[PDB]
């Protein structure tokens, strides 16, 4: 089946950030508005026996220190007093604050999010989903000692580490989001089974930094080679996007043979979200959204696969892409076309999708703003040339060049 997380203590603590607010409600709420909750296995976010098992399983990626760090911030916004000098320097030390500041739920909002994408890895692991959706997941910055980016807990890595380590297993993790996914490609820089390939824009100053030129630096150890990244200009439109990422995927796919294939959903390429970096839709056809393309694409591998979400910060606009996300997955899963009204159907937050309240994106498309492309593919070819001898993997050097 294709499942998705969720549950109703999940939605309340989903929700319970100041950067994302009602967001997940949001998605939630118009996919069930769409009627496509009963296409839907719900998986539950995984629950532990013990608080000494919940820290067995985060501290398999973050330091046991960070984690306790992260649990005393909630404690300590839960008092009415101002933290002391020492508390502000240790939250200091694993940067948590200005961008990842403390709030009373912080870290139920962190676990919940590792919770959802954890049970949805053992979903995969046991054949009850082909498929399994997580919109409360994403959060792919975070490191083994520093929340960075919004993002305090990586369920992303805990996710994959779940997967990798069931039965040689290899996952692919595709980035879909706007910014680079750092702290995934860090965590698995020296694994050659985890192979890590993010798009995104990259320029002076823009978060995180890294994703681009430093040469290119992918993997170290027995993991050289196994880093994939593609830095695109600002102003990208849906199939400049499209013909950039589709090539790269078809040859990971063959060249890899993945186990598992974990996707971030980012919806902040949107032309709609307030970066307006990129000018990518929600559009299904005469343009085809990007993400669209990409997810069907992976699809059609029918590799068991594992789809978060991530960055998105115009909400309405995230909630209308995650639906058509949702649906498309539903369709090419179970071979069951998915009809979407392009009128928003009435619900709880029907209002928050004026004035017009359609299910597209409310933006026109035309031409990208900016070659550079076609030295990327080179780069990445010969790259995945070289993991594959690093990592005596055989496959076809022309039917694999063929695909650019
Ligand atoms: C305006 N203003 C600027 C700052 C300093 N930090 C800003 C950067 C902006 C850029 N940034 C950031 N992180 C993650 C994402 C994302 O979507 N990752 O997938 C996007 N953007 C880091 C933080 C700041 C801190 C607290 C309050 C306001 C403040
Ligand atoms: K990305
Ligand atoms: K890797
Ligand atoms: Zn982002």
């Amino acid at each position: 089946s294709v499942g998705i997380v969720y549950g109703d203590q999940y939605r309340q603590l989903c929700c319970s950030s100041p950067k994302f607010g009602d967001r997940y409600a949001l998605v939630m709420d118009l996919i069930n508005a769409y009627k496509l909750i009963p296409e839907l296995s719900r998986v539950p976010p995984l629950q532990w026996d013990s608080p000494s098992r919940m820290y067995e399983a985060v501290t398999a990626f973050h330091s046991t220190e960070y984690v306790d760090a992260l649990k005393k911030l909630q404690m300590l916004h839960c008092e009415e007093k101002e933290l002391t000098a020492d508390d502000e320097l240790l939250m200091d030390s694993f940067s948590l604050n200005y961008d990842c500041p403390g709030f009373p739920s912080v870290f139920d909002y962190s676990l919940a999010a590792v919770q959802g994408s954890l049970a949805a890895a053992s979903a995969l692991i046991c054949r009850h989903c082909e498929v399994v959706i997580n919109w409360g997941g994403g959060w792919h910055h975070a490191k083994r000692s520093e929340a960075s980016g919004f993002c305090y807990l990586n369920d992303i890595v805990l996710a994959i580490h779940r997967l990798v380590s069931s039965t040689q297993t290899r996952v692919l993790y595709v980035d879909l989001d706007l910014h680079h996914g750092d702290g995934v490609e860090e965590a698995f820089w020296y694994s050659p089974r985890v192979v890590t390939f993010s798009v995104h824009h990259a320029s002076p100053g823009f978060f995180p930094g890294t994703g681009t030129w430093n040469i290119f630096l992918n993997g170290a150890g027995r993991g050289r080679f196994s880093a994939f990244n593609l830095p695109l200009e600002e102003g990208i439109n849906d199939l400049d996007w499209s013909n950039a990422i589709g090539p790269i995927l078809d040859s990971l796919n063959i060249v890899i043979q993945p186990s598992y294939v974990v996707v971030q959903c980012g919806a902040d390429c949107l032309a709609t979200d307030p970066h307006r970096i990129f000018r990518l839709t929600n559009f299904y056809p005469c343009s085809l959204s990007g993400y669209l393309y990409a997810i069907k694409k992976i699809l059609s591998w029918k590799v068991p696969t594992l789809i978060l979400g991530g960055g998105g910060y115009n909400f309405p606009d995230t909630a209308r892409l995650w639906t058509r996300v949702t649906a498309l997955t539903i369709e090419e899963v179970k071979g069951k076309k998915m009809t979407i009204s392009p009128e928003i159907p009435e619900h709880s937050y029907f209002s928050r999708y004026g004035p017009d309240f359609e299910l597209d994106i409310d933006y026109f498309p035309h031409e990208s703003h900016n070659d550079s492309i076609q030295k990327h593919h080179r780069r990445i070819l010969e790259q995945l040339r070289n993991y594959a001898d690093l990592n005596k993997l055989i496959y076809d050097y022309d039917q694999v060049y063929q695909l650019y």
